[PDB]
């Protein structure tokens, strides 16, 4: 069941509106906390995302995800976020510079290589250099708002780059 | 073994309009078998959206497609069974989402969704055959009148008959 979610390491949601609803319960791995969350049981609402709290051994369940209005993602070494991927908008507005989902292939089917990977094509597109694109795992992204939308290095050492086949919103009626 | 992750469609397969798109078969033993190799993207030559698994000629057809793609129609099959990848069924909602496919099956308060085909807990006549396009399959949330409401589906709380479903708005500044 965890993948369904895209994990960010060391990270926590923050609601600003307090009538946003929660729940919370001492848990013991993280997984038990997806089951919760993708059978969605027990829960006054829609579970979009959930934190493990590794410390506590805690499971947070949220009805909204990092990019609700009136929520911080913060930085917090003993939480990961788990976001439910039905909520992470799964098609490209124009050229896709907010694209967060997690399709991790070309349009001609080959895997992407991790941005934190030099192998086999080397690039100046780091995780830390660019903040607030999520060049995380192997994503394909597109942090310039360039052309042919997000994309990707590519794992075949002789496709340095490839865009990723992600529709446009516009695309299906 | 990803097959649970996939939205199914029964006795269905799809059709090539356009003979430019490609397609690539196996022959296989479980359909599961094509899920976990659709969910992995290995040796496809192409983005996999969509497979079927035909249950006589017991093989795998996968797809750079689905059944919302353009040039592309179903096809009526006792043998087939088509599986949709959900990273390509548009999870947000366009105006009051009438047109939305996606598979959220939860209300806004976090009631499981009555199936479409059951008249439990409520009696109702939406029937899928009267309100066909509108995919109103299993118990997913849908608008199919197209009101101001956005998808919503009868509840399976004989308290609340029916309830909006909370899914977001694919561009909305």
């Amino acid at each position: 069941t965890i993948h369904e979610f895209k994990k960010s390491a060391k990270t926590t949601l923050i609601k600003i509106d307090p009538a946003l609803k929660i729940k919370t319960k001492k848990v013991n791995t993280a997984d038990q906390c997806a089951n919760r969350c993708t059978r969605n049981k027990g829960l006054p609402f829609t579970c979009k995302a959930f934190v493990f709290d590794k410390a506590r051994k805690q499971c947070l369940w949220f009805p909204f995800n990092s990019m609700s209005s009136g929520v911080k993602k913060e930085f917090g070494h003993e939480f990961d976020l788990y976001e439910n991927k039905d909520y992470i908008r799964n098609c490209i507005i124009g050229k896709g510079r907010s694209y967060k989902g997690t399709v991790s292939i070309t349009k001609s089917g080959i895997k992407c290589q991790p941005w934190s990977s030099m192998i086999p094509h080397e690039h100046s597109f780091l995780p830390s250099s660019y903040r607030g694109k999520d060049l995380q795992e192997n994503y394909c992204r597109n942090p310039r708002g360039e052309e042919g939308g997000p994309w990707c290095f590519t794992s075949n050492p002789e496709v340095r780059y490839e865009v990723c086949d992600i529709p446009q919103c516009s695309e299906v009626e």
